């Protein structure tokens, strides 16, 4: 369902900026 | 740190959507 | 950069989340 | 209601999301 699928995307928009947050850290 | 704090807010939305999405589906 | 297009993804589920709340 | 309000939550989230794309 879609509230299912946007509820997946948001999880996946987390741990993207996770990743981010951790790149950034790495560099600095 | 800001990034790590979004993310769990977007977490935490995700399973509050899938919440509303299975209320929804037992009252209909 | 890369967070501005996150950020544009999160309002398009906003628009979508109002659209839910207003179907049958 | 409920999902107009999570959509709010979420165009914070993007101006947030923005403003650190931004910072140094
Ligand atoms: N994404
Ligand atoms: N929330
Ligand atoms: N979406
Ligand atoms: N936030």
């Amino acid at each position: 369902g879609e509230l299912k699928a946007i509820a997946q995307e948001l999880k996946a928009i987390a741990k993207e900026l996770k990743a981010i947050a951790w790149e950034d850290k790495a560099i600095a």
